[PDB]
């Protein structure tokens, strides 16, 4: 079956929220595209972007120096297509902006406008976690700017009850 996404809740008819590891979930599902929570030279460090990384056995990394070498870094608030390895069929590498680096929260909008050109995503929380954004906040960007249909993994019980409460108000 495909993107078989289980145990969803609706927030809108375009956004679903799940408390789960978005690396579980794209070994389930194999949607037609994964999103990384990338940084501009794609270098997939740690967090989510190491956790999808990891999973392809470091295939993903290779890939991505040899799409630095040739076409440079991306721009905050951009993205790239590449292959989606075991995990999906595209992996969309997605900049969000890094506000304890001192980047611009405005480019959070930009960064989920990538979104639009794919008709289903699996997705984390962009600029969540170590890049420091407000998670609530990142939610109503979401809502309001991704027009395609996108499925949110949140690792995260706790955090997950905070936004759908958030939402829900
Ligand atoms: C808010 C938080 C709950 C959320 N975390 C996550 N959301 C969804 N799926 C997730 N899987 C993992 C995970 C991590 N590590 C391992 N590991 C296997 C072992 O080698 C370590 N597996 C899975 C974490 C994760 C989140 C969302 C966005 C951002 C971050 C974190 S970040 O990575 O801090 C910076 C980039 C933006």
């Amino acid at each position: 079956e495909v993107n078989s996404f289980s145990g969803y809740l609706k927030l809108t008819d375009n956004v679903y929220i799940k408390n789960a590891d978005i690396v579980e979930e794209a070994k389930k599902v194999k949607p037609t595209v994964v999103v990384n929570a990338a940084n501009v030279y794609l270098k997939h460090g740690g967090g989510v972007a190491g956790a999808l990384n990891k999973a392809t056995n470091n295939a993903m990394q290779v890939e991505s120096d040899d799409y630095i070498a040739t076409n440079g870094p991306l721009k905050v608030g951009g993205s790239c297509v590449l292959s989606g390895h075991n995990l999906a069929k595209h992996c969309l590498h997605v900049v969000g902006p890094n506000v304890n680096k001192g980047e611009d929260i405005q480019l959070l909008k930009s960064a989920y406008e990538n979104f639009n050109q794919h008709e289903v995503l699996l997705a984390p929380l962009l600029s969540a976690g170590i890049f420091g954004a407000d998670p609530i906040h990142s939610l109503r960007v979401c809502v309001d700017t991704v027009r395609t249909n996108v499925y949110l993994a949140v690792f995260d019980k706790n955090l997950y009850d905070k936004l759908v409460s958030s939402f829900l108000e």
